[PDB]
């Protein structure tokens, strides 16, 4: 039987939770696997809707409401029918126990409403054109099973009744889980691939002693040195880096300490920062070449400059790149000046202090990035420390608050939304399940206004005028660092299964990672070898 070798998610001990609404804390094979969405949309090619559990939707001219059609004929893992009940109770389920929304639907979304059994009905808040990709983000649970328990926001859901390709939980340790085949999978004349095999991994070195070993199928971690440590090792050891996302230094606005809170919350402290950064250094060495200077103070890319309002990324390109100098004399002019005689800046109201920056623990070219900014900061005057958290504890500190500086990378959409939206609506910055890209807690009604009004009516240039609002607003005030646009890591090999996506054959965001969807549709193309 064929076994699919995959790697999500970084693990010291598996904890058996299937529970699709608790991304903090379960299992990253139960998003799509187990629980199959109502579209996957195709982020790599112009967010072009593949239906799956869902047969079509439609929008109204009001952009107030939405219909989804669901499909006739499918089951869940246990012979029960999959019905428009299903996706009308989990829209309730989060909309009642708001910990468990994860995207922010509740703020689309006013209620679910259903026509037939096979039609759902979404009332909106706000003109949204883009609410059908919001819905899909929605997980979808047997109601048959959900709905006597009596606290769904601590269920470990540990037997799993899904509507996805592989819910049989055939083996479970803490250092190995196998994820077998739906029994009754609508769709599994389509599928080729048997079980999911997930072992445990920590970190980034330990994952590197078994890839390099071609004891993995498809994973999606940074490895250093690819082409000397990997693909040296094999001729059927490949890989292909698309293009993704932003990474940059987010601080904290809301920041608890006198004196860096006073730091934090200067824009000429945070532009002195920015400049202090050597970004293509970063790239070469911490990444070995994978990626793209990011000297858009607004974040944009380099990806989307067809949507950048070049006259705004001029004005504050100068203080997103390498100026060790300009970041100098910037301090100088602002007042941040060193007046107890250590060689570090310290506040206009004179104290001291030193800026903690986290990246999470195992994520080495995260880890790398951030020593280096740690002495390129030390040049300018800027005293700073890494550190090297678990990302659980990275990840609460950004939630509650309590960080100076986190390094990290967003998710890399159709269009610039996915980026601003997540990284800038302070909508998200509140909320038990909310993400951590938000939590920098610098809140601009106006910044919220315009992403709101992204997708209120549908004509190509408004939009376009609406990003030029936001990218100006973001700009002027840097309110994060960013740094570069980076790559979606993605390695597979072909000795045990053939079918994968790659440069020759791009299908989709290729990555193995819980939160790209496209996944669904790239283990479909999976098959074995001999
Ligand atoms: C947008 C986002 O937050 N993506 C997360 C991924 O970055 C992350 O993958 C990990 O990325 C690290 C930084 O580049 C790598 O060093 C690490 O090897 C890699 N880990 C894996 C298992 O691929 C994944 C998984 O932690 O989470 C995403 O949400
Ligand atoms: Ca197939
Ligand atoms: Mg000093």
């Amino acid at each position: 039987r064929s076994e699919l070798t995959i790697h999500p998610k970084e693990f010291t001990t598996f904890v058996r939770n299937f529970n699709p609404f608790l991304g903090a804390t379960n299992l990253h094979t139960t998003t799509d696997f187990i629980y199959e969405p109502l579209v996957v949309f195709n982020e790599m090619h112009g967010n072009t809707p593949v239906f799956r559990l869902a047969e079509n939707f439609q929008m109204s001219d009001d952009l107030m409401s939405v219909t989804f059609d669901i499909r006739k004929g499918v089951k869940w893992s246990d012979g029960e029918a999959f019905t428009a009940d299903d996706v009308v109770y989990s829209f309730n389920l989060v909309k009642e126990k708001p910990e468990l929304d994860q995207s922010g639907i509740n703020s689309w979304v006013t209620g679910v409403e259903k026509v037939n059994d096979y039609q759902v009905k979404f009332r909106l808040s706000e003109a949204n054109s883009n609410v059908p990709y919001e819905i899909a983000k929605v997980p979808v649970v047997p109601k048959h099973v959900w709905s006597k328990v009596k606290d769904p926001s601590t269920f470990t859901n540990e037997n799993p009744v899904g509507s996805g390709p592989f819910t049989v939980i055939d083996t479970f340790t803490p250092q190995l889980y196998i994820q077998c085949e739906n029994p009754n999978y609508w769709d599994a004349a389509n599928l080729d691939v048997d079980c999911l095999r997930v072992p445990q991994i920590a970190n980034n070195d330990q994952f590197l002693g078994k890839v390099v070993n071609g004891e993995m199928d498809w994973t999606s971690s940074f490895v250093p040195d690819i082409d000397r440590t990997y693909a040296a090792a094999s001729p059927k050891h490949h890989y292909w880096y698309p293009p993704a996302g932003t990474q940059a230094f987010v601080v904290n606005f809301k920041n608890p300490d006198a004196a860096k809170n006073e730091a934090l919350t200067n824009v000429d402290f945070r532009r002195a920062f920015s400049m202090a950064l050597d970004r293509q250094t970063i790239i070469d060495i911490a990444f070995y070449g994978g990626g793209t200077v990011n000297d858009f103070a607004s974040g944009l890319g380099y990806a989307f400059e067809a949507w950048s309002d070049e006259k705004t990324h001029d004005k504050f390109k100068a203080y997103n790149s390498y100026n060790a100098e300009g970041a100098k004399k910037l301090l100088a002019k602002a007042g941040f000046k060193d007046v107890n005689k250590d060689g570090f800046v310290d506040t206009p109201s004179g104290k001291s202090f030193e800026l903690l920056i986290q990246s999470p623990n195992g994520w080495t070219d995260f880890n790398n990035t951030v020593q280096l900014a740690v002495e390129q900061l030390a040049e300018v005057g800027i005293k700073a420390r890494a550190r090297t958290p678990d990302f659980s504890v990275y990840n609460q500190a950004m939630l509650e608050g309590t960080y100076d500086v986190a390094y990290t990378a967003y998710f890399h959409g159709a269009d610039p939304y996915t980026y601003w939206n997540s990284a800038y609506n302070s909508a998200l910055q509140s909320g038990d399940g909310m993400p951590r890209f938000a939590m920098h807690f610098y809140k601009n009604e106006k910044l919220d206004g315009l992403l709101n009004s992204f997708y209120k009516t549908a004509d190509k240039q408004e939009q376009l005028e609406i990003a030029h609002g936001i990218q100006q607003i973001i700009a002027q005030d840097q309110v994060t660092i960013p740094v570069l646009s980076g790559a979606y890591m993605y390695q597979y090999n072909t000795t045990r299964f053939t079918g994968w996506w790659n440069e020759e054959n791009p299908k989709g965001r290729p990555n193995i990672w819980a939160g790209i969807p496209e996944r669904l549709l790239h283990v479909l193309d999976l098959k074995p070898v001999k």
